[PDB]
């Protein structure tokens, strides 16, 4: 099934998408897991605005943040209201042992994570991004472990830039 | 130290970098380490040629070969005589337990792999092994995991590649 709508299975397995939200489109509708995934979530907005909830908390999401939902926590998000879209790169997958130290992001409320590259960094992570998205939705024997690769150089990428 | 001079000490650090050797220059000699390292090196021809040696035989390297020289494997390599430079880009490193499968290429002599990338490829082999050498060379506390990771992109690339 289409993992943008509801009926997709995602669990121990690496995917990535982009969700390309717009008003009164086919995907305009809130992602509303209260109770939270199986894995982790990293979020990059590439267009419009989405708007991040979070018991009664909003947080508006703009091209170039990236948003980090860890597993179990509220992912309540959709299109801003305001905006005619919101296309947003995703990738679910469950991290490598010694990627939880990279894991850890100043959370805009609760426990969801937020981090933007400076605007000389933007594209670089922009395209990295993108790098997951390509691996991850690969089919070759070595996709998913390129994905895992790539979303290991965002992180690491991350550490280098807060750093 | 510098690690393209004989003497420098290795360890369990990746260190990696780029031997631009011109005739006759500081670094026109060969590199010579009989009994081998402790870690892996993945070297790259970029200009020139260089020769290979392992125990009367001679291999000749050209840009877009990729060698791989595991632990204990014979180094004995430089400019070819009949090249006017042989630059080299290197990374000497302890690859991570579940590397061990990505490590088997085939071999010019003894154990010392080689891996050439076909036309397609050999630009983002080329790029991405400047990548590891420009994160290997970086200042910052994760320039080391960065080039790990990297490297293990490069090898994951291979897999992929080949596959
Ligand atoms: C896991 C993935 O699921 C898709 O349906 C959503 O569009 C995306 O934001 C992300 O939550
Ligand atoms: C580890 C590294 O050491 C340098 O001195 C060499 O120039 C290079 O080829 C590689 O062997």
């Amino acid at each position: 099934n289409d993992p943008l709508l509801p009926g997709y299975s995602f669990n121990a397995h690496l995917v990535a998408g982009l969700t390309p939200i717009e008003a009164n489109g086919y995907l305009d509708f809130f992602i509303d897991r209260p109770l939270g995934m199986k894995g982790y979530i990293l979020n990059l907005t590439i267009r419009g605005q989405g708007v991040v909830k979070n018991q009664g908390r909003e947080f508006v999401c703009r091209p170039g943040d990236i948003l980090l939902f860890p597993p179990g926590e509220i992912h309540h998000y959709g299109r801003h209201p305001e905006a005619r879209e919101w296309y947003h790169q995703w990738v679910y997958f469950r991290p490598r042992a010694y990627w939880h130290e990279w894991l850890n992001w100043p959370s805009i409320f609760a426990n969801t994570g937020f981090f933007r590259p400076d605007e000389a960094h933007q594209p670089h992570f922009s395209d990295l991004f993108g790098q997951i998205i390509n691996a991850g939705q690969g089919e070759g024997r070595y996709s998913e472990l390129l994905a895992i690769n790539l979303l290991e150089q965002l992180l690491l990428r991350r550490m280098e830039a807060i750093n």
